[PDB]
């Protein structure tokens, strides 16, 4: 019953992967999202300049309110939510923290975020198109919004290696 | 510079989590503090009781701050500080996750965390007289607090449960 | 142009209605956005526990602003919004008061308040529909905050029970 | 017994009414309240000038807020309070709803307000005087800042026809 | 001259007390708000539930405001006003302390309060009734309140034991 | 017309002052708060300490304050409002200004004023008392607030020359 | 050093009038702030629609205010302030009470308000230039605040007759 | 690099302004939302009545918000935004200026008003759909409310004529 | 369990008090703020000079939230606490009530307040120094808190004697 | 009448110009920051540092707050405003927007902005002049403020060009 | 540079500080409020009562704010304004600090205080004049009100002594 | 007695110095934070960058702060405070203003404050140890949290010339 509820969990969790759920495709997003507060905390502590220094923990609160929002939505319609380190390793996909990271220079610290945030918006692009179909009504528009500061957060990285989004 | 200092740091490490440095045993709570966010993120999503679902999230974004300040403190005073999943789950000790405790009933998210907390504490009553005889005094301070925050907690969750703080 | 005005709204209004466009389906979306302040508020003043009396007041001021959300919206895009006891118990469906339901429990009444929010969804999501043909464009926008407010008050009732949403 | 509660409460609405007490005044004057709380919300969406609009809102809101707090008074005092729309329609008092007002010039919505909070005030001043008498201490403090709103509602609606309370 | 104020003080209390004063009904008013004010400190340190942790802190932090308040009322009417501790032990009535009451399960704490506000009412309301008599026209606008208050907090615990005022 | 309106409302102010009316006692009760703000503004320019400059600012702000607010009270009950300044010389009462008063002490300026607080309380006192007899329902409420607020000032003052209100 | 403190200040006050200062002119510019508060009020009681009897408050606030800043100003520089019904009588020009303007229309009295605004200006500007002579620095600068307000309210009044500036 | 990206987008400009691209059609939207502000923030400073003086420069302040928040989303969507003098007077349509609306009535700057802002929304109920076909997801969300707000400053222009929306 | 809770806590307090710990110390400072708070409070309404009615109740307020303090700090480490009059009148020492503190002197009370407060310390001092001992590690931290806010209300008595610290 | 009063506005507005009218003159101040505004606003978007992002917008609000004020304060005292896309372009001078300001580099963007701000600060040089000449009172002051924006602007803009002002 | 500019300054200093420049007057002032921050700072830890100890904590915040401000004016104006100790003793006129002051009656301090001030404005009322000479336009309306603050505070510090600003 | 107190004081300060009391070597600490103010200010008028120059004014109110709290601390404790210019000079240790600062590059401003940084947490490191020793409870907390704010200061500086603490 507790165990019965478990496996049964895990036999409807990828039955739902591998036919495109709506859902189950923002299981992705969300543990990407999950390891990116790892990269941006390291980026917050260990990097160099103040400005770039608070912008990244500014970015792990709301991405942390991302999760908890999407997650929330995603749990409101009675969809399975990723909810743990196994899960999340497991679920993640493109986005890797990097115990080197702390010596390496800001530059290149903003240049990491700024293509694994696009990196981001592709489950995100496709999200969203689940949605639609699906006619989750809810869940959709606030997808939408998560693509904007994904999106938002590119330019002014982009701007702070003074260039354009034209380029990446 | 790239690959050196990284050893200077991962070997400095394996000889200081041995004949014990400050920071050293506080990698061990920053990683507890790590973990735990994760099982109160879980609960504050999961809980069958919407009190209990915010107290979580509430003492889990406690959590995610008491991260960054302690820290912010090594980092202060030139130490290593844990940043990557690797670092965490070498670490980690005796705090958990589980997709399983989803299912749980909230009395015993309540008893989990009295346990996950106790034991945060073994670890914390030595941060802090490594803290003491090293003179890092400004730290001292911040670890006090964070056994006490702790220490609350605990009783916070055995009146929950309609008992003293007396058994656990 | 005077008692004129009237007939040939109460004709445009039942012939709107079998055809069904959005605004006639928001007719009894907003018709039972009313009986349930009414319950809402029975409930705010006679449940037990003062947690759920609590809860049953901030939901009744919500429902009162959504009330004038989708109105404004409404007659932004020139459409007729019942307004009056006649036009909101004709047009209302399925959600009821009764005036015993100050003896009945906590559970008792959180137990129907599902029931009602439920029913509330089918009209909304109907019309969402209905918005999306004709191409009103603010206001389908708004319709779905509503879809899933509705939403997150039937989990929040859920757990109150000690459930999950699936049971309903 | 649920069934048991209801008959002795209905059969005592009728004891007390017809013999009259302070309760029995008070759920005419509610169910008033309940009444306006519409006829308001009507105008404050079909009025004209924005003015009165944003007006009519706010006396709506305040209706409600005088309608939680006199009706909590009574419940201290172990009174029955009309809380369905079946006690509201029984018990209601020279104020009505016309769907036709929507089609009215502001100045005769207006003016038609002066008239039902003039009437809504003539069970109020009774009210206060049964209050008085049951020797209900705080009920009495509270009635009289009703009656006192109500009176400002008026001179502020006669001085908006450019008259004096005088005339009315 | 110290010592002819204060024999001229407790001749005068003495007097009053027994052709009864409205100062001096409030005297035992205040002295069960100051022993009102403990039991409801003990039960906010030693009770289970944080729910009701924080509701008795808040009832205490109350009663302390609401003893400035009746006080400086009396004063302004050149009113004895018991301020020591002798002076609250003997005038109190029917409010006690219990060191075993920490041993109390919630429950019991709730339901003895039921009691001693319950009690603490018949001398407001007595009081109330002096002021009247004694003309003392800012004083009785407040003790009114004060009755209001304890009202309110009656059915809170009421409907907190699941019950109804009606029972007590 | 303007005149005929005039020539009736002074009539009716001499019929009303001698078989005395809640409004025509109010009428000095206002006509000397507005000679209070005067003198209070005197005394919190010309005054020597700083603490006593602001609290005279304190109590004239606050006269103001009582003045629209008795004067909407009255209007709502359709009485006269002493309004212009020749009406203001005729209803007031023991209140005086002094030009000299610039000139003279801290401690005499306190004391003065005892005396006009005192003296604006005995016409407060019977206003009071006709609101009563008149039924002017939330009139009386506001009177005796004022009357209150008289009482506070005046051992304020008391307290300032190191004296208590029982010597006044 | 009595009764003479006075002679002396009426003596220098009729001197300083004829050979006019900078004190002597604000003379009659805070003599006429005092009854422009009394105009204003009047009409912040009486006027017809609510919009100009906030308005006409919101002045006489600003009225007390800048009377207020004027007379520190100037006793800053050690001179004389009117501060007491004589003084304000003697020295005001051309601002009248008139006890039936409460019969007046909102019209007759904003027209009114703008012949008593100018009027008012006439001495500012006087002393504004009786200002830049006496080296009075961080007073002039203030009296251009009042010439500016003034001539916002003008305007103000101007435009709700519907016209501009151009016919007053 | 200079002089050869700005034709890689003036070419771009005109080609796209033909088989429509999403940011052509907006780039007369934004354009228009320039030439708004002007006739408004006319209208806030000449405009005869109070109230619509700020309206109008309340409408304004959103409008050069609308600017920057749409612009902001085009710029994060690689996409050209207007930003120049030139670029705005080729591409505003229907929209104009005048210097000789200083001297109309308010009536009639409500009525252009009501022009300006139904033109609007002819190229934005394009934008938008633009937007819905290219799958610019997040800009879909911010385009819908624009027509949204311009949708309701309509009738709250037509009310304040004393009409409906239904006209207009 | 049941009266037996309670004798083991008499024995084991009594045994604790003597071979002294932390908390039976603190059982005094708590016992001694309950005595002060009382006395701060009389004086907050009987002193003469209002700036020090505030002040006196200013710190009673503190008191309370100090005592709250402490007893958390205290309980969380699970130890005893005081909480009810007989464990405060058998555990305070050296602070006194007195009926008549009412007729002596703001200054004279100031005077008494400055022993009180030399004598609350004593026993923070002590335990203190009994909290680091026992390594009660979130509490000495605040108990310090407590000996220094005690330090500063001792110079603020001190100065409004006109005097340093020295003479205490 | 409507074509009467705009001739005759013309006739006046350059009769004003050619022989300097401190009003004609600010008719230049006031279209510069209106082109600045444009200039400014696309500095933020299209520019490249977040830092000097921001500042942009910063003051395109400050400006059009500066349009505001002086345009209110010379329209306070019944001079021509100019108010239109006609009277910006026609009577600007020396500030032009630049397409190609698009992609120049930041210290191309801010070394534009430092030059053309002490280009707005000549016509304001002598602004000013001719306000203290004419008397204008209120307008004056408010111009200095402006020199101090405008002047201030610089230096912060100066130091981003790590140098000093002495140098432009 | 280095060595160079440094005289191109400090010669130029003493050449201007001789035919005087505006900001040579200034540097004295500027330095006179350094200085007299310390005596405040001075009073604000050692004198006898808690109301001045405060009024000096906060003239001297101000006092450090006025420097702040008259500083980058001058900056912004491009001229020399000093910054070290060494500059500051040179041009420090009659201001003092001194080590004996903590002994004085807190009487004196006002008196010492009121003199400082008295000479502040000596070199301020010529500030002001050389701003008014050299048409620095910003910078005169800072002086100004400086010479008005300092102005002030000198009646605060006359009345707390009992006299009038007069003497002084 | 005067001049008594100050012999003896003087005598008393350097018997206390040196033989190190915690609070005479914390007459160190003080003076050259009262320095650093002066070198701050410097570094945030005459710099360049807006954000370093702001972060320095910042550091000199904290500065100011620790002053005054430190300050405040050891006065109550009844310890000797410097609190004059004599004693500043005389008794600060190791940093400097220095003219020529004004033309300094901002790293090398930067590079100035990174150091006697350092070098203030010197005389702390041991501050601090005589606290702890003299059984100091207050002082000594409050002087961890200074080396905290002085401490993280530097990391701020460091990675502003991006590089780490490890370095210095």
């Amino acid at each position: 019953s507790i165990d019965e509820k478990y496996e049964a969990e895990v036999k409807k969790s990828e039955i739902d992967h591998h036919k495109p759920t709506a859902g189950a495709m923002l299981s992705h997003v969300l543990s990407n999202i999950f390891y990116e507060k790892i990269s941006l905390m390291q980026a917050g502590l260990y990097a160099k300049s103040a400005n770039y220094r608070i912008k990244f923990r500014e970015i792990a609160l709301k991405e942390d309110e991302w999760f908890y929002l999407i997650s929330e939505q995603l749990l409101d319609e009675n969809e399975l939510v990723p909810t743990t380190l196994d899960e999340f390793v497991s679920n993640h996909k493109f986005i890797e923290n990097d115990p080197k990271a702390k010596y390496w220079t800001d530059e290149a610290l903003i240049e990491n975020f700024i293509n694994d945030f696009q990196n981001q918006n592709l489950f995100i692009g496709r999200a969203i198109k689940l949605a639609q179909k699906e006619e989750k009504f809810s869940l959709e528009l606030a997808i939408r919004k998560l693509y904007g500061y994904n999106l938002s957060i590119i330019p002014y990285f982009a701007g702070e290696l003074g260039k354009t989004i034209g380029e990446f």
